[PDB]
């Protein structure tokens, strides 16, 4: 401190020279070389500017790293005809998940289940839908030997509707009957065209039966994930959508929901539609008990005092009293866009 000179100074704050010198400049003092020496009050200033600019430096880097939010998963769900193998692709892939169990031991049915790959984790709803945006794909199952039918045309509206991304997936590639050239043709008759002519359908051949290009579909499904850049903030504000709820005799009433924002924990109040509680646990696909449920995470929660209804919102509120308050407002005002139908004009 009293008295320093400038080579002490710099091997002191772990500075080099030169820097050290440079700083001594824009401070306006003098010197002769890195030997001289430093008034206390000189050395003083420089010891409180230095800590300063980097408190500075590392305030901004932490910013800049703070604004870049994690990768999410790509949430999926499988849809088409109920007769296309439907099932047996979710079983499948329900499967290459449970290998030869721990195990075990243990499995819930929470509405979701991930499939982990070396290139990333993806989640698949569970039961294919018919049927707030869920998913961020849907694949589109299609039976190589029946082609594209009604509820094959169901799916792909109400998979446009929701803004999904679709993967088109012909299945049953292995039937003597299998005709993929006629579903191709039969999808360019609808405006999706190959992209094998230089279109943008997708089309993934696959037999959910053996798995043949299943593989193939998760990684085209990872893919576009990459591409998409699917993010969100687990320090949000928690927001999930029920993906279905129901009563146990047991346990009283269930929901399970999909985290989309933010990080749900335990003793949250929490309002969904006109639905309210605290969450009094939350429990994942492999039957364990979780404190706490981010961004992509199905859970069962319990704690509801009435039974969500499946699509509606999940929302964190600060308190019982704010859960009270927005339910009520959503109740009467239900009523009476209901009282709009039994007074005028039925
Ligand atoms: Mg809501």
């Amino acid at each position: 401190m009293a008295k320093v000179r400038i080579y002490q100074l710099a091997k002191e704050l772990g500075m080099e020279t030169q820097e050290l010198l440079e700083l001594l400049d824009q401070m306006g003092v003098a010197y002769k070389s890195h030997a001289s020496t430093l008034e206390e009050k000189d050395a003083e200033a420089v010891r409180e500017l230095v800590k300063e600019q980097r408190g500075l430096q590392e305030k901004l880097a932490e910013e800049e790293r703070r604004k870049s939010l994690p990768r999410r998963p790509p949430v999926v769900v499988i849809m088409g005809h109920v007769d296309h193998g439907l099932t047996t692709l979710l079983d499948y892939l329900r499967k290459s998940r449970i290998a030869e169990k721990e195990a075990g031991g243990i499995t819930q049915h929470v509405g979701a289940f991930e499939v982990k790959t070396p290139q990333g984790t993806v989640v698949f709803i569970d039961t294919p839908g018919a049927e707030a945006k869920v998913a961020d794909i849907a694949v589109i199952v299609i039976a190589a030997d029946d082609g594209i039918m009604p509820q094959t045309e169901e799916a792909i509206a109400h998979a446009k509707a929701a803004g999904a991304k679709l993967i088109f997936a012909i299945n049953k590639i292995d039937l003597p009957q299998a005709d993929p050239e006629k579903v191709k043709r039969q999808l360019m008759e609808r405006g999706f065209v190959p992209e094998e002519y230089g279109g943008d359908a997708i089309v993934i051949p696959i037999s959910a039966k053996t798995g043949q290009g299943v593989q193939d579909l998760l990684e085209m499904i990872l893919l576009l994930a990459e591409l998409e850049d699917y993010r969100a903030d687990p320090n949000a504000e928690p927001r999930g959508v029920i993906l279905e709820s129901k009563l146990d005799k047991q346990a009283g009433i269930i929901a399970n929901m999909l985290v989309q924002e933010g990080t749900f924990r335990v003793g949250d109040y929490v309002v969904a539609g006109e639905a309210y509680g605290r969450i009094r646990a939350m429990m994942d696909a492999d039957g364990n008990q979780r404190k706490e449920a981010g961004p992509g995470s199905a859970v069962q929660v319990l704690g509801f005092q009435e039974l969500p209804h499946a699509g509606d919102v999940v929302e964190w509120v600060p308190d019982l009293e704010a859960a009270k308050e927005i339910a009520e407002e959503r109740k009467e005002e239900r009523k009476a866009r209901e009282e709009e139908e039994k007074a005028r004009r039925p």
